[PDB]
């Protein structure tokens, strides 16, 4: 349906964006997007930013001790 390589193109013209942003204007799950750049720059692509948002846990905000977290979105950018 929809592979990475549409952000890769997008970003590739544009250069510092995020994915969410795409995401969000389709409705398109977010946690997902997370994965969508992770998994894109996993090979040694460039360079992202992944942020959390959450309202619940007041110890676990900030801080990452474990580093999972539910529900998480990053961003693309080059050099």
């Amino acid at each position: 349906m929809a592979s990475l390589m549409e952000v890769r193109d997008m970003l590739a013209l544009q250069g510092r964006m995020e994915a969410k942003q795409l995401s969000a204007r389709l409705q398109t799950p977010q946690p997902l997007i997370d994965a969508m750049l992770e998994r894109m720059e996993a090979m040694g692509k460039v360079v992202r930013i992944s942020e959390t948002s959450e309202g619940c846990l007041s110890g676990s905000c900030k801080s990452c001790p474990e580093g999972k977290a539910a529900c998480r979105q990053e961003w693309w950018a080059l050099r």
